[PDB]
């Protein structure tokens, strides 16, 4: 095998064909799994299998046999081999248990198949200004290093059918649709031109949960708080405490949801909710100090419901409802 | 020994019997501990050793003793060895202090024993809709990368007796059931048919952790809020402040047992639970404004037990029963 | 290639004209992503591509084509190349799949183009006092290790438009602004002078966030405390617990703000936001305690609104108001 | 050096001695810190260094000195060298700065002496059911890999007398005791038997400080619900908000108590004692109702202490007595 | 360069002069940067470059300039190099971007000089019992590790101005102080004796963040629990709410003072005062208990402040600066 093929005969810094056209060399891909994800740090972790394709009529052998040969990773070191490179990534590795993991199978004509096991983590900018109802699409990227489109063209092998994907990926978090390919052109300005691939898809999460979590307590809440229009107005020490406890359960729900959040600093959709009960707890904490007040001082001058109880009791349901519908008229 | 071996005189890179059939290679393995487990990220960790049998001729030696003889790691670099990896795996290593934990026996006849000490990370998809009252089984994959059924043949050595266990193995959260194996062949799509060795296991929680640190409190805080129908509706400063405090106890529980769980954002089943106390505990503080509503405009027509409170002392534990019988008949 | 160069003819330990002048080497940047900030460890993450240009007629070669061509990674341990590194680092690597991103284009002169691909974590000093108002500066610095101004002279390849920043950079957390370059010629005492390039920029937060989460709901708070100046004083039992249970929600809230603020001990200017309106709550609580003393004195030496509330209602929102121009004086 | 030893005279894949009995080699440790403790993960992590000696005459050298010389690591791959182990580990290293933490030692005889710095991490199976009065027992154990009993022989070079211990040793959160040594056999079933030493020791926590942080606070929780039968049973708006705030402070507690442990999901000793305070307070608040409803009736039928309040004056603390006795009666 | 040193020429497993004397090694530091600290683990992270000073007349070389050259790292694996390790250290590593940080420069005569850069993790025991009053000092140590004081000496280059240390050195949690060096030989029981560098410096925080932070709130909730001598005893509704709330929030206050803290298990210094402030809470409940039960049993024996009221006003406060004398006294 080391002599079928003439190694020490030729130059492998040298790309095959040096000098005229671009060698063409063809990529398939089969995803296993997806691993990870960070909201905090805009990112995710994929584990995948990368294969190759090209001619090289420097590793041709006389056999009569029309089928191919074996090797594993030694013979990449001896041999040129494509130099690929995975665009917009923060950390990658090739597996090496219990040795390996790369397979190279050629032909008798110099016809060349390559392939690696690799994980990669891989940025995406994501935006939660509608959390939790937000909708992501992430992408990988493939390229190449060191040669432009004049010296090595990169295309995807089959077209769309050059990806597969594995049928037990799953979260733990999200839901993921849409995986698609597709290729586009990119420019650097003190290097030059190169191709690239792209593989895409998109993520979406269970609104039920969020909805139970934390729009459901907080709507409880605001109801508790109109039973005060309902209770006797002579009854101070029962209707005094009771709007005070109610701002401090609110107060605490509301830390409660800010202590497990990914911690992204700046306003989303449901903070507007959460506070705007807290503006509605508050008001009607104020309501009954106004009636306090003016029984008070009409005792005083002096020597039935109040006209602000029942107005109140109409006036509060229907702001929270007109609040409802603008609200999810805007995140639908 | 390395003259021993007529290592110059052969060509490694050549699967012992390159052309005729499969050669065979028979596995043994032995389970030191798993090490961590991650419900988030849905993975397992496990330290074990791996070892391998088979026939080259062309390492065999004249010698009289029909015993074997010893190498290490050095050797393993010079000559052909097999390539296994493990599937849906994560990450993994050999160990390599205060050496290389490798071993190499060879008899007279060329027959080889090869072993080696790893440790593994390998993905185990979970379902937690049942949590706290989940089971769970995950397994571990074996399979050669390079090589397919056409060169070379796997299965275990000894059939049911190829896997051995530690006895000192337990984790501080769960309870480890049911070792055996099994093999299994499977197909890629661009590269074709392989073996493959499977090594299954099944999990379990103690459930009476779980039942006292969050069944028990709601149902002593449902339990409490029944109190409230046996106080004398004149006793109006003792009957508000009660139902408001009890749900922010109720809203404390709650939030505690949301600030701990693994981060799995679907709904499970003990949320089911501890929201149906919390209903149970709101409509206990509408009622006593019911009563309250109706003495008043009574009091100001006109100028003993409500029928209310003595029907709730009946209706609302009877509700909580058939309630308690439904879920526990669901998730039995 | 190897051989048009004529490797072994020459010696590499040897900088590119050893004896008179310093050798002129240029340099380029492209910086792709900003990756993580700590505000703890004060510190930052940052990927880029370098580019390194120089003559070295050791490597020219006879051709006609007025052209560079292309190597990778293999030869830079063959020939001499500079020695770069980043002053004022953690930790750094090159990333290496599929295989090492380096690329090394020669031209028949023996011009030099070298570039990589690195991650680096760089040290930042930022000072909080001002927080959440806070704006902070950083730097990456650029120096040859080991020859001094007398053998190596490090310059911008292009001056000002050195520097190139992608399109898609952001955090989830900060505001980037104003990347520059300039440069400055640093000393060591016991190895002597070298050059140093920088790069800078600039952040900032969004204010508003932290506003709504801290600064709101304490004014709500302390406004709340005012209108225990409007009851009647005779009321008792409903001006007690009105103050000590505002107390404890304004003691729940300051809590909740310890517990995720990034762990830096020191006072900053929001703590004194929150420790101030603490004291204007604890102040509303001492007054109904005069209030009743004397009253109940009063009643005693016997057998209408209080002077004190009647001033108390003008008294303290003045000067909560006093306090808020002066705050917002001082910090703008 | 290299030369007063006849490297390429001989062959050192072969065990010095490869035929007849087996090899004497003699071990010795110091250990150097204790560095952490993980109980979720059942493991410690501990630097040291290891000492070996033994003889092997193809390293004797021609000199009239009768003392020994010096190398360093570089020689260690060109000689033969021990394989030893460390037996159930997760993970470890030797120092590499400035260079190879790694001495050699040989006399004009042949006899030697090797040493290296590591640092280990080391499982133990911990029981926490006893916890905060749980005491521990953790070992380091040390084999040969490749080598069984009758190629290599594994003893201890001077005894009892072969561990020695730092003097400066500590942990923040344990305190150290009772180290020694001692010897096992030990069987594998596909290779055979080996030698196996041991490293023994203990821990014990400080026990005043979980005593103040959890025990005494619950103990005045319960004692502050006993304040209750010593108040007016008229006072109706005093005796309903005291037992139902203390059932709240309570479980503040608790939820606090369950947020800092090491999370570990079985029952433990404080678990019991929290849950029993929890319920004595329970049985207070349940008191009161039945001493208001007899009462209320009563007055009903008719249009002083009550007998419950002066018999629970004795029953519930002799109770809590008996509790207490029975409890350090089982844990001591 | 490398032919003016004949490198083939002479052996380097030999240190320079093996026979005679000690070499003498002289040593300089300059410190860049401390990087964090760990108060659990007990440790902190520095980095710092590092030089070396001997002379070998293997490495001269005929030249007339009388001044020094250079080389980088590949010359290192082909002399002789000294052999330095940092003592009580958990980490460390040489930094490798763009590549090895290391310099060499030789001259005419073959003095040398050579040098590193490095991140070091190095052990610091502490004592937290004062906390946050305490004081730490800490050290970093360097020894040869394979060469006794017979064969190596080891001393600072220039004596105290050996030392240089960075303007621009800070951390966000503590303030550094009194940098200096020193001396001292040690002793191994198997191996011998070495010579010890060491580096030193102090440790100091701010103290008025925890003050107010942690002292003032508990006092600020003692002096509200005396209120409650100057409300009428007649009012029961109104003194008994208001001394559980205060325990309520008391407990809160300091289970948010346990929830932040490093997690050392045994008794510092502001436990105490935290739990004193406890007791007095406490005892200000019990005391009002005394006064309704006298008063209603007069009233039952029958059938103006009371002397216990007007006592406890002049005692409790007594005690409470009686307290903070003797605790100032002790921790100063
Ligand atoms: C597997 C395969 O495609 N084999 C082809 C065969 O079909 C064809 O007849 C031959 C030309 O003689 O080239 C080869
Ligand atoms: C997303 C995607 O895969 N799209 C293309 C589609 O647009 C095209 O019309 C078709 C045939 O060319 O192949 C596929
Ligand atoms: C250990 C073992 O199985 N040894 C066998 C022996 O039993 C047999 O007699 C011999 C053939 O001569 O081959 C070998
Ligand atoms: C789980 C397992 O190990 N099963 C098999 C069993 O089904 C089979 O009948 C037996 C003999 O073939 O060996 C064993
Ligand atoms: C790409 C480029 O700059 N090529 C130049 C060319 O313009 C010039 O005519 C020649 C000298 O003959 O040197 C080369
Ligand atoms: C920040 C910066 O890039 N500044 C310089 C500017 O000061 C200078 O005047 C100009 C031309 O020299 O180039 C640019
Ligand atoms: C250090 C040591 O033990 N040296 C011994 C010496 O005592 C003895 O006299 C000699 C035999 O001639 O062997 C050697
Ligand atoms: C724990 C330990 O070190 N024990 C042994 C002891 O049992 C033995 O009697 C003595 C002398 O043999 O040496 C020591
Ligand atoms: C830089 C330096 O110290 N150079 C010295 C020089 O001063 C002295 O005159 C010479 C002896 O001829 O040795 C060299
Ligand atoms: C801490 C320190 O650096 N101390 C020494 C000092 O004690 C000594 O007297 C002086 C001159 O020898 O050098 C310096
Ligand atoms: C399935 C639970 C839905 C809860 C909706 C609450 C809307 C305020
Ligand atoms: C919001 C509570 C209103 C209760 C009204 C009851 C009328 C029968
Ligand atoms: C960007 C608009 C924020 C509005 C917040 C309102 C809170 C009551
Ligand atoms: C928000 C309710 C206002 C009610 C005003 C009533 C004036 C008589
Ligand atoms: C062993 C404790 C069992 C608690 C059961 C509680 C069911 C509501
Ligand atoms: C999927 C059904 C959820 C029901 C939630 C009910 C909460 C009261
Ligand atoms: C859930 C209790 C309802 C009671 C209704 C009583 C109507 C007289
Ligand atoms: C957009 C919300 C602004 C809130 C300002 C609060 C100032 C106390
Ligand atoms: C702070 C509340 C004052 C209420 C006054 C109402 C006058 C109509
Ligand atoms: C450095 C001044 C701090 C002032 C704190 C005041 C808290 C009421
Ligand atoms: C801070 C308010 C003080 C009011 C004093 C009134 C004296 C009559
Ligand atoms: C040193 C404090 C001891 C506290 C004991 C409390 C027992 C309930
Ligand atoms: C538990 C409090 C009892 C108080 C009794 C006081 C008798 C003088
Ligand atoms: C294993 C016995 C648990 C008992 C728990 C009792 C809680 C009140
Ligand atoms: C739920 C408490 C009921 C109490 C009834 C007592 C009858 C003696
Ligand atoms: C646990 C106290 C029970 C008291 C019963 C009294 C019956 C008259
Ligand atoms: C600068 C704030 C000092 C607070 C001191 C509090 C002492 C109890
Ligand atoms: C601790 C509050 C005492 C209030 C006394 C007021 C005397 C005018
Ligand atoms: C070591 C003495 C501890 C004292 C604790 C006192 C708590 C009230
Ligand atoms: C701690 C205050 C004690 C007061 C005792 C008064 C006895 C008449
Ligand atoms: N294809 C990536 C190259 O352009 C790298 C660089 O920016 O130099
Ligand atoms: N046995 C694994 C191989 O099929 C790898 C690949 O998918 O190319
Ligand atoms: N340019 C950095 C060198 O000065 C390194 C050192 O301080 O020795
Ligand atoms: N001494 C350890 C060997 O038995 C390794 C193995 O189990 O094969
Ligand atoms: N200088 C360190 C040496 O003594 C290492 C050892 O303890 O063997
Ligand atoms: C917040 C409601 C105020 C009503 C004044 C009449
Ligand atoms: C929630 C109970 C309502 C009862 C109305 C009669
Ligand atoms: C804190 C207010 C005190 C007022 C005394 C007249
Ligand atoms: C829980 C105490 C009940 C007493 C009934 C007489
Ligand atoms: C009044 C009796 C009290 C008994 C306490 C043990
Ligand atoms: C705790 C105070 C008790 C006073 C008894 C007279
Ligand atoms: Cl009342």
């Amino acid at each position: 095998s080391e002599q079928l093929l003439r190694i020490d005969d030729h130059d492998f810094s040298m790309r095959p064909g040096f000098g005229g056209p671009a060698i063409p060399v063809g990529v398939d891909v089969q995803v296993e799994s997806l691993d990870s994800i960070s909201e905090v740090d805009m990112d995710f972790t994929m584990t995948l299998y990368l294969r190759h394709y090209w001619k090289d009529e420097r590793l041709s052998f006389p056999s009569t046999n029309n089928l191919s040969m074996t090797f594993d990773g030694r013979l990449v070191k001896k041999i040129w081999v494509p130099d690929m490179f995975f665009v917009h990534s923060k950390r990658s590795f090739i597996h090496d248990t219990t040795t390996d993991n790369v397979m190279l199978r050629v032909q008798p004509d110099g016809k060349v198949l390559y392939s690696l096991r690799v994980t990669v983590t891989a940025m995406c900018n994501m935006d939660f200004s509608r959390f939790p109802l937000d909708t992501q699409t992430c992408s990988l990227e493939i390229e190449s290093y060191a040669y432009t489109e004049d010296d090595l063209m990169l295309y995807w092998k089959k077209g769309n059918d050059s990806l597969k994907t594995d049928e037990r990926i799953s979260l733990s978090q999200f839901l993921i649709q849409e995986f698609h390919t597709t290729t586009k052109l990119a420019f650097y300005s003190s290097t030059g031109w190169y191709n690239r691939l792209y593989i895409n898809f998109t993520l979406r999460r269970h609104i039920f949960f969020f909805l139970l979590q934390t729009y459901f307590p907080a709507t409880l809440m605001v109801m508790l708080s109109w039973v005060s229009f309902w209770i006797d107005r002579r009854a101070v020490p029962a209707r005094v405490p009771l709007g005070i406890t109610t701002v401090l359960t609110m107060s605490t729900i509301i830390t409660g949801v800010n202590a497990s959040m990914p911690r992204v600093s700046y306003i989303k959709a449901v903070d507007i909710y959460l506070w705007v009960s807290f503006v509605f707890v508050f008001l009607s904490v104020l309501e009954y100090a106004a009636v306090n007040y003016l029984t008070t001082v009409q005792e005083r001058k002096e020597q039935d419901t109040h006209a602000i109880d029942k107005y109140s009791r109409i006036i509060f349901p229907a702001a929270y409802i007109l609040f409802n519908l603008i609200y999810w008229s805007i995140f639908s």
